[PDB]
């Protein structure tokens, strides 16, 4: 696998040992060959599982995930997908890694797509080797891959709302259930229904993931209610997955606004990763997968692939050259390589709006490309009336940095800034100049 100009897709089935058995063998070989190596974890929870698997190999942990003292002699770096892309965008030297290993390489967050595009471009140029580890590479059509033990697959109607009757099979279960919901808000309503029926529920989403995931280890629980983030290598001691098979799709309408479309069907990759949370113990057959809909290729036209192009257009590769998307996912967006390339100062603004501002890529780009500076929040208030953000069915209001109460009415509307209570709270703090 470790020959230059090679990209290997390590597509062993979920629970086959990619992370705990194969990755340490690769790293040991890399260190033997003196290859400067990066290991890309999708989340800090995976970064911590990798540290355990790699314990006593010389690896530099470039993450808060882990508390380890580095010797300064490591040639193997480990960091999150998002950190890799972040450091590429910033005026910080990223070494030209000879070997690029991406774990959970199916991850469809914009920074992950961009990282794959950058790495695969370097391999295509003959500059580096790469290994993408995932049971579900781009365009997979198999929602039911092999498992360590047999799975009971049942097509069943799955609740997406509180229920009073008709789903006795959900609560009649005496084991532990991981339930994939299409949104935080939908998870909140299901979680409250289960709690009222006496169940112990933990809720996971992107913003709460590291903190809340520890509860699945530290305390007893009956249900985990999670968004699609638990597709990226999150392990549970569970015997059932309930899968809505639905997700929200960010969609850019008329180049002008982002809406959250759906819920609509997940991809086959997503369905296989949701299912792949169970059947992992060869000694525990008959884990159950209950699925509530079909799969479809809903990544086509999904805003994440356009956002990935915005990131890659702003990463230096060589002279004016621009990294392409990884070939199998390059048709998911109709974008012109370089159309989003920003001048030095606008690019700095773009980066800060993402890193400090915590704005979605698409929205960061609109602001930066309009020549607005990072701390100038007038655009949060000067949009058309149709861009008014609602809070409990009244216009949301914030005090501006000037001390004026104003209606939140952003010049560009991205539904992700107000998709749930936590998101809207964060965007109000931004509009107020609080970060
Ligand atoms: C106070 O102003 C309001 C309250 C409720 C509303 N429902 C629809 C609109 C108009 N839209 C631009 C928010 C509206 C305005």
């Amino acid at each position: 696998m470790l020959k230059k100009k090679q990209l290997t897709v390590l597509d062993l089935h979920p629970g086959a040992g990619k992370t705990r058995r194969v990755l340490p063998e690769i790293v040991r070989e890399a260190i033997k060959k003196r290859l400067r190596t990066v290991i890309l974890a999708p989340t800090r929870v995976v970064a911590a599982e990798m540290e355990e698997a790699l314990r006593g190999l010389p690896v530099r942990y470039m993450t808060t995930a882990v508390n380890v003292t580095h010797s300064g002699t490591e040639i193997v770096d480990l960091m999150c997908h998002a950190t890799f892309t972040s450091r590429l965008l910033q005026p910080i030297r990223v070494p030209n890694y000879n070997l690029n290993i991406m774990d959970e390489a199916h991850f469809t967050d914009p920074s992950s797509i961009a990282a794959r595009g950058y790495i695969s471009t370097r391999v295509e140029m003959g500059e580096a080797a790469a290994i993408f580890m995932t049971a579900t590479p781009p365009g997979t059509r198999d929602a039911f891959p092999d498992s360590n033990s047999p799975i009971m697959d049942t097509e069943v109607e799955v609740p997406e709302r509180a229920w009073s009757s008709g789903f006795d099979w959900v609560t009649d279960h005496s084991g532990k259930t991981v339930w994939f919901v299409p949104s935080v808000r939908n998870g909140n309503e299901i979680a409250a229904c289960l709690t009222k029926a006496g169940k112990r529920v933990i809720q996971l989403s992107r913003k709460t993931f590291e903190t809340e995931f520890q509860k699945t280890k530290n305390q007893e629980w009956d249900f985990v209610i999670t968004t699609d983030i638990s597709e990226m290598g999150a392990n549970f001691k569970a015997d059932r997955v309930i899968d809505s098979r639905r997700c929200l799709k960010p969609v850019i309408l008329d180049g002008e606004r982002v809406i959250l479309a759906g819920p609509m069907p997940v991809t086959h990759a997503s369905a296989a990763q949701r299912r792949g949370r169970i059947g992992r113990n060869p000694n525990k057959p008959g884990d159950e997968y209950m699925y509530g809909g079909g799969c479809a290729e809903t990544d086509e036209g999904h805003a994440h692939w356009l956002e990935a192009r915005m990131l890659l257009d702003n990463i230096y590769l060589q002279d004016g050259l621009i990294a392409s998307l990884y070939r199998p996912e390059a048709d998911k967006v109709a974008a012109i390589e370089g159309e989003f390339k920003l001048r030095t100062e606008q690019r700095k603004t773009f980066v800060e709006l993402m890193k400090r501002g915590d704005l979605p890529v698409w929205l960061a780009y609109q602001v930066a490309s309009a020549g607005i500076t990072y701390t100038d929040r007038r655009w949060c208030f000067d949009g058309t009336t149709n861009n008014t953000i609602m809070e409990d069915s009244v216009p949301a209001e914030v005090w501006t940095k000037y001390g004026e109460k104003r209606v939140l009415k952003p010049r560009w509307m991205d539904a992700r800034v107000c998709s749930d209570h936590a998101a809207l709270k964060s965007f109000k703090e931004f509009a107020a100049g609080k970060r």
